[PDB]
């Protein structure tokens, strides 16, 4: 039976290249967290500047940093708790769920981004196995390990690095020597978005040499899985998944669009 401090270490909750995620609780108070272990010999740059980021994060749909401790080569990262596990648990293979369950998924999932992206932060990895759940559905944004500063004192800088995961990643990336940050995070929010409502993704990648992609460029929305998505969200992913990332739709307009204001159950 581990422990740190007065918090012992009682079942794992994830595993990953770093370390793992197990569920802390406090033997005396009984509070519940969970705790992000990292091996810092198996780098130690890169968990300086993800704690700084996760010092920054106060939104109701972004995870929260409690504080952290290094015990000889080990960092414990004490963070909210989301005890309805991931929203990659709730999309039915093949089918997606309801139409009403997505459209309130997605309204709190542009609620944390709008709120990134006004503090000058890029997630750069938005997928379902990221967007995890509260005890009453909420949905939170979850691991920064690449998250970076794309506005500083008002002013913007270019990204260059490659990262994220294929299925999920913007054409440009692939493309272009250097991108803006929030067209991308946009794209990544339109393939969750598909995921919730066909139960399926698009393609593997986002490149000309993949049938599937072409397929969607020249409008071939009879094949699927755009063919068991409604109209109306149909025509909201034809604004969001568009190739070229200055004519994308950005947030303030997919707030104006007409699905994204519909009545549902
Ligand atoms: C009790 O908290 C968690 C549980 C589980 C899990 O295996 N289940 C099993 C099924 C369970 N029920 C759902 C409701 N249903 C009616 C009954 C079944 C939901 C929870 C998964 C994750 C949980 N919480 C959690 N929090 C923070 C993380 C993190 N993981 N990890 C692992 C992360 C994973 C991805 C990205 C970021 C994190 C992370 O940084 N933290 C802090």
């Amino acid at each position: 039976v581990p422990f740190v401090e007065d918090w012992d270490l009682v079942q794992t909750l994830g595993e990953g290249a770093y370390g793992e995620v197990q569920l802390a609780v406090n033997r005396v108070t009984e509070e519940a967290v969970a705790v992000k272990i990292v091996d810092m010999k198996r780098c130690p740059e890169n968990i300086k500047k993800e704690i700084c980021i996760l010092k920054m994060l106060n939104h109701e749909n972004v995870i929260k940093f409690y504080g952290h401790r290094r015990e000889g080569n080990i960092q414990y990262l004490f963070m909210e708790l989301a005890s309805g596990g991931s929203l990659f648990d709730r999309i039915e293979p093949d089918i997606g769920m309801p139409e009403p369950d997505a459209q309130r998924f997605f309204h709190q999932l542009m609620a944390g981004v709008v709120y990134l992206h006004g503090i000058g932060i890029t997630h750069r990895d938005i997928k379902p196995h990221n967007l995890l759940l509260d005890e009453r559905d909420n949905l939170k944004i979850a691991d920064f390990g690449l998250a970076t500063v794309f506005r500083y004192n008002n002013r913007e800088r270019l990204l260059n690095k490659m990262c994220g995961t294929l299925p999920y990643v913007a054409p440009e990336l692939l493309k272009r020597r250097e991108f803006h940050a929030e067209p991308v995070d946009v794209w990544s929010c339109g393939i969750v978005l598909t995921a919730m409502l066909a139960g399926e993704l698009p393609w593997d990648q986002p490149s000309d040499s993949c049938q599937e992609y072409s397929d969607w460029k020249e409008k071939k929305t009879y094949l699927n899985p755009w063919k068991k998505i409604d109209s109306a969200p149909l025509a909201l992913l034809h604004k969001i998944l568009v190739e070229n990332p200055s004519a994308r739709i950005t947030i303030p307009d997919i707030k104006k669009d007409r699905w994204y204001n519909k009545p549902l159950k």
